[PDB]
């Protein structure tokens, strides 16, 4: 294959992994950078689920869908009110159970870390700089040796600041916000949501304030609350000190029920991010001089109310390993152009959902 060279992932999370996976599988040479300091750093977040067609298509491939299967775990979704009143209920049905079962970031992690070969991963690395060689990348780590690359594969998130080889586009704020924490032992720390959860994720909307939640995720409750960005914030509170946080959703939730309160009274910690998106509008330069693309979040970071992410990232992971080992190209920059070339096409189609989507909700209603 057209690799007797070798390359360099920066970001494991899941879609690098899956490249990482893919690729070697080939006998490619990859080594995946990652700035986590150890295997053992904790993921924070919700569970992820591999969808039938796209993400489980990644995974067949890496020869790791069963593995996937055994360690995740289906979900029913309850849809709520303001109340507490169960508006409605979807179950695991038996024969559609295999469909997305949610699986822990860590987890998932575990199980593609465990497939490469020992030391692809390097850890405790953070790219800071990237710089064409005659005919090879220098990859620059914040007190960490540098290294050689014949082609980087940029996959490490949304907010990657070493994009400017591929485009001088940059990530936007959507216009919504999130908060989100974890509770522990949710079972009596939040008895009334947690048991109204009833084992399933739970979802709620009212009046443009949607709360999320997973009652299980490895045994903590997981949730997070969405809604658009209060007019002031120009980019003003601080998620420091938890008072401050906690004021602002019991104001916002004073119209919701008991149990949800009970569930921002509880939380311990919480942590806010804004809802980005990394616009698929023009092309992306043309004129590169080494070979270099973007996968998963790096390359389309769109907002998530859809169910969209990762998913659509490991398909990056599966169209871009292929077309650098099926030979149907003489070239890289001819394989990566072509894999950039699919992408755009159900890239923009994604986006497009999700930004429509997270105009549906935010607004004076929505019904899922
Ligand atoms: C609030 C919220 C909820 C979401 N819910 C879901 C959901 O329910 N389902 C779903 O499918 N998706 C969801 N998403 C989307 C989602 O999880 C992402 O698409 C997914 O994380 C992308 O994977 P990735 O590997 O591309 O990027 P990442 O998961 O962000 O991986 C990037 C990796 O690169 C590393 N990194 C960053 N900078 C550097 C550097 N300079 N050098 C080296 N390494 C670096 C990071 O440590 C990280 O490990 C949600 C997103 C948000 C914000």
């Amino acid at each position: 294959l057209l690799s007797d060279k070798n390359v360099a992932i920066i970001g494991g999370g899941p879609v690098g992994l899956t490249m990482a996976k893919l690729l070697q599988q080939n006998g490619i040479d990859v080594s995946v950078y990652e700035r986590d300091n150890d295997r053992e750093a904790r993921i924070f977040g919700g569970t992820l689920d591999l969808h039938k067609g796209s993400g489980q298509e990644a995974m067949k491939k890496a020869g790791l869908l069963q593995t996937y299967y055994d360690l995740a775990l289906p979900m029913g979704v309850n849809i709520a009110d303001k109340k507490g009143n169960i508006l409605s209920t979807k179950n695991v049905k038996p024969e559609n159970r295999f469909d997305n079962p949610e699986i822990n970031r860590n987890d998932l992690r575990a199980i593609l870390l465990n497939s490469l070969e020992n030391d692809t991963v390097i850890w405790d690395r953070k790219l800071v700089m990237l710089e064409p060689g005659k005919k090879k990348w220098t990859l620059t780590f914040e007190n960490k040796p540098s290294e050689t690359a014949d082609l980087v594969i940029l996959a490490n998130g949304g907010m990657s600041k070493v994009r400017k080889f591929v485009t001088d586009t940059e990530v936007e704020e959507t216009g919504t916000f999130n908060i989100q924490a974890d509770i522990h032992q949710p079972e009596i720390n939040c008895p009334g949501f947690f048991q109204l959860c009833n084992g399933n994720r739970l979802m709620a909307s009212h009046q443009g304030n949607l709360l999320f939640a997973n009652p299980n995720n490895n045994g903590a409750l997981h949730f997070g609350i969405s809604f658009k960005t209060p007019d002031e914030w120009k980019n003003q509170v601080d998620f420091q000190n938890r008072n401050s946080v906690v004021d602002f959703l019991l104001k916002k939730f004073s119209d919701w029920d008991e149990r949800y309160k009970e569930l921002i009274h509880t939380t311990l910690s919480f942590v806010g991010l804004a809802t980005r998106i990394f616009p698929l509008e023009k092309p992306w330069k043309s004129k590169r001089p080494l070979p270099i693309t973007m996968i998963g979040d790096a390359a389309h970071l769109m907002p998530p109310f859809a169910g969209q992410g990762v998913n659509s990232g490991l398909v990056d992971a599966l169209i871009l390993s292929d077309n650098l080992a099926d030979g149907k190209f003489n070239s890289i920059e001819e394989a990566v152009k072509n894999y950039e070339q699919q992408m755009f096409i159900y890239g923009k189609e994604a986006q497009e959902e999700s930004t429509q989507n997270e105009i549906e909700m935010f607004k004076p209603d929505f019904t899922f």
